[PDB]
């Protein structure tokens, strides 16, 4: 029977009925942000979904027995599968954060659809010749965030009490959003010298954001 | 007869006199806008307008006979004829929105004027390879979209109260515009760890803008 | 006696000197900045002031001679003409203006050194090939800035309510500053589509720009 | 016995070793930031740095020995060298800062290993080819921040009341973070023209920024 079910799941219908329902699912979880819509077809839409989600549990299944372990091991199916997973889980309990991710199904999208999956598959192919700067940058952060905590933590509890903020304000620096008006210019107000430790900060960061990009530029080419 | 308008049209005389037309029409909009000038030139410049919109409507007429069905195949053309239109809709009625438009009309000078078109041209042949990364984000900001809504929505009507509340915001958030002063750093007040929904986004949303970039660039050599 | 000077004017020493008094002027301006300086070498300063322009009308004279016409056709030897010139108009009448201009001067270390006038010619020689460009966009400030003064200039006049100020407002847009915080979300409170106006053009003036930076990075390779 | 340490020092072990200590000592800085740490495990880590950096003193000398005078002549080494010194001057007496810059010691993560290294070598290259540009910037700055500060330092002392404030607000407005809601507005409102003097800075310093980008990625291909 093995074969019965395997002409089912590679056939064309077969996709086009689930990219369809993936379409569907997405139509719907835009129209279940309305508040309108939800008091009306409010009964209709939480029907509607739990009925699509056993039509995809049922598709990885079918697709799992038919591929088994080659299954497991293509980074588009593994995703389709902890996607359905995630959906799986009850509506209730721990907290509403799963509720969430499920709009991370319309993912299924990229995997489902071929040409998406050329696209980002491009796109994340270029992230492994960035790990050796992207590295740099995280000891780079690392070292400045921590500087920043013991510099100014005390009076700016806000914004470099603790490492994690520290890490959070030197990202917004790098973005280079608010940070002479809303960041330096107010710590200059207490430690003049300041900027001693921003402009580098901001010309290191910069530079090294220059650089990555032209890594991706002539490497492509 | 045909041939004796085709010489007209085809002429250097009558592009030169419509390319001259259009500076002028193009000069007297801007002066349209001080409030001095049309307590004084008022009606002189009402009566100026409805006679160059004259001109033009022959003027696309005579172009349709010399032409016929090439000229409703060629965008230039019926990018003339669409902004002539829109500009012999009466000034009132509906709303004011078609008297605005007018001044679109001065794009005609890109068609009129070769080099123009050149550029255009050159600018638009690029959007083809483009449309699916145009579609992946657009995919992408609508997921986000719609978890923006339902995580931020009810404590942010402003910002995320809608789904194009939530368009809106993550598009600026995109741009990087007040992102962590104006947004992120207010929500993080009641979502300790709203962080972990924006940077993730400004990353990716970033890195596919670089990308983008970058195939323009290698793709024209 | 023509050749007496003009061994003069083409020695080394010359162009040293002028170099080094351009380095002397250029420190000493700096200096003339600083409030406590003033009033003790005040008048000192002054003094060495009206001499260093003297030794460089000397020189500009002198140049002029050793070249006549080749003189007023060389950009550079222009510049240092008409930047020496400024610097003759007296101190006082009409506005001081004029004496914040002398500091343009310091831009003779351009001229008066090599490899300097070596990257302001590499950097100048781009702009031809922009220039199509350029006027697109010029031309698409002004049919926007004409809009938006007739569609916001009444309920928003300090950023819109002159072809002016929408340019400057515009411009500021463009460089994507307090674009949504300071100009969008106000102005929608009011003209709730507003957004249909501002997205699309930051996203076509966005789209040129990158463009126009392709451009110069193809064709230099 | 020479020969004796070089077969230590010139080990995998050794450099395995003092690598396992950079990210000890490195993890033990991050924790040193904890107020909740400090007061459970205070002493504990009192100690433990002291240890480290007798540990780093030793290296360094046994390094010394082994390779004299080719060790003063090799950055990284120089590198290793200033910043165990840094660490070494006592906890108190001068300023604070010094305690600071010990955290600079992580950059030693890049120092032991190589692929670090590498990175660090390939963006530092880059900065040779651009000594004209920035030197031509500096100029520039230098040129605009002394008119900034003679034209708009009186009404407005904090931005421009000196040369170093005009410094630093220029930067600023290069970043062109706030430039207009934040400095150029607010300065109009005494200075109607003041946008002659920014937006031409904001043209030039943007377009060369834009080919000093440019020049990195047609050169390194
Ligand atoms: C290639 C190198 C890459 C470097 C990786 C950088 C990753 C660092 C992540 C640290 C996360 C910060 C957590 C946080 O914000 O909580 C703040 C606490 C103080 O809280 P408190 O309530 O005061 O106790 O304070 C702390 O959490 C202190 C925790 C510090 C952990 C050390 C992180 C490992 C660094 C290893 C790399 C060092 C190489 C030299
Ligand atoms: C080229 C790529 C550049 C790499 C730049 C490195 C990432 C720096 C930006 C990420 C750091 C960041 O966003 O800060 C978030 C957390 C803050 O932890 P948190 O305890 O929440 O700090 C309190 C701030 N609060 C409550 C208001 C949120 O931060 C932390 O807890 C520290 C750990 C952040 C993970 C480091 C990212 C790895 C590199 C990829
Ligand atoms: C920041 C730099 O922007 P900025 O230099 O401030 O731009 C002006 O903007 C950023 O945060 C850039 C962060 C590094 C971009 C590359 C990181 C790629 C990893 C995420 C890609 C995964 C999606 C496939
Ligand atoms: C400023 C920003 C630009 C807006 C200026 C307003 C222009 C209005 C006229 C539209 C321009 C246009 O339709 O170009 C179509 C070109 C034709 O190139 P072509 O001459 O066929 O080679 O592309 C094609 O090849 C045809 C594609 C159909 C569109
Ligand atoms: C679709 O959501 O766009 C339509 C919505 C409609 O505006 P609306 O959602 O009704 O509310 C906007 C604010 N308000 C109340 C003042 C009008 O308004 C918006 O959503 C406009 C802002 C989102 C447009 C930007 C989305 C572009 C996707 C990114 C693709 C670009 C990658 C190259
Ligand atoms: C997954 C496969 C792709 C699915 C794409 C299908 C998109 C259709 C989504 C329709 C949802 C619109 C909606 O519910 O209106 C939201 C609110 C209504 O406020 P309300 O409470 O009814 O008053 O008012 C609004 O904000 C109206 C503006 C809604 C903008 C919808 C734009 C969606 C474009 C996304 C295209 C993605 C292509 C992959
Ligand atoms: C902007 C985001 O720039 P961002 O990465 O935030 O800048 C830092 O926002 C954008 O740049 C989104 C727009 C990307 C440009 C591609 C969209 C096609 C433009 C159509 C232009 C028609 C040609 C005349
Ligand atoms: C390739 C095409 C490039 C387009 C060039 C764009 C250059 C436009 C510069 C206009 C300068 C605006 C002067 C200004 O702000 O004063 C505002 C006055 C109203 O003041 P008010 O006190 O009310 O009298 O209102 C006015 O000044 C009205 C003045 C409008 C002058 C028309 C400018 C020539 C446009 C020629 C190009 C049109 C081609 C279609
Ligand atoms: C790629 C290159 C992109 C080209 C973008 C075109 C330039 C747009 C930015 C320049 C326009 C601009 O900065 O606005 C300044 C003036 C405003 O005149 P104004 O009468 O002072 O307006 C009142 C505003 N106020 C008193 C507070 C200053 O604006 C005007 O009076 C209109 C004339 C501006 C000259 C147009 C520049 C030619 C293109 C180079
Ligand atoms: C604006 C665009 O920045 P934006 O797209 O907002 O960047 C983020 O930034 C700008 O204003 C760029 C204006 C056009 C840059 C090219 C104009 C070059 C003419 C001036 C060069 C003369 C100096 C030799
Ligand atoms: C030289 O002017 O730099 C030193 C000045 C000294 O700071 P200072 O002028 O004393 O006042 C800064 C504000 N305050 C009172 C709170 C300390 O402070 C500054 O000037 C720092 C800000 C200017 C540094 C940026 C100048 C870089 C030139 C552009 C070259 C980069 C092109 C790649
Ligand atoms: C033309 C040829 C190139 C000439 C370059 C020579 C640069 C030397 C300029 C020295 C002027 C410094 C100065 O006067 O101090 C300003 C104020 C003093 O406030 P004060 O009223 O005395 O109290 O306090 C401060 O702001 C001190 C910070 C002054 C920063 C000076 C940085 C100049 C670097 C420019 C390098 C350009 C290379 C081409
Ligand atoms: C930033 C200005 O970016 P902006 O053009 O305003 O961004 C839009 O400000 C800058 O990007 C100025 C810095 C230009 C980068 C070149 C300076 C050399 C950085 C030295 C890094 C040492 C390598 C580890
Ligand atoms: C195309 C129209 C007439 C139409 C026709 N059928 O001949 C031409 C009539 C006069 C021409 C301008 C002028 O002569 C030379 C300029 C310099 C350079 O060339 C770049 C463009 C020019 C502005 C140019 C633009 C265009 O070409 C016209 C308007």
């Amino acid at each position: 029977m093995y074969l019965r079910i395997t002409n089912i799941v590679e056939s064309s219908f077969f996709t086009k009925f689930i990219i369809y329902l993936i379409v569907l699912n997405g139509i719907t979880m835009g129209l279940e942000t309305s508040k309108t819509f939800m008091q009306s077809f409010g009964v209709y839409t939480t029907l509607f979904n739990q009925i699509v989600i056993t039509i995809f549990t049922i598709e990885i299944i079918l697709r799992i027995y038919v591929h088994r372990i080659s299954f497991f091991k293509d980074p588009w199916s593994l995703f389709d599968f902890f996607v359905v997973a995630i959906s799986l889980v009850p509506t209730s309990s721990g907290f509403e954060i799963l509720r969430v991710l499920r709009v991370l199904g319309l993912f299924r999208l990229v995997t489902a659809v071929p040409q998406m999956r050329k696209i980002v598959s491009a796109l994340i192919s270029v992230i492994p010749g960035m790990l050796s700067v992207i590295a740099l940058m995280t000891l780079f952060f690392y070292i400045f965030a921590i500087m920043a905590t013991q510099l100014f933590g005390e009076r700016f509890p806000e914004w470099f009490g603790t490492l994690g903020e520290s890490f959070y304000t030197l990202f917004q620096v790098m973005t280079l959003e608010s940070w002479s008006m809303g960041i330096v210019r107010p710590l200059m107000e207490v430690y003049p010298y300041a900027w001693v430790f921003f402009i580098p900060f901001i010309f290191v960061v910069t530079f090294v954001m220059i650089n990555l990009v032209v890594a991706i530029c002539v490497d492509a080419m």
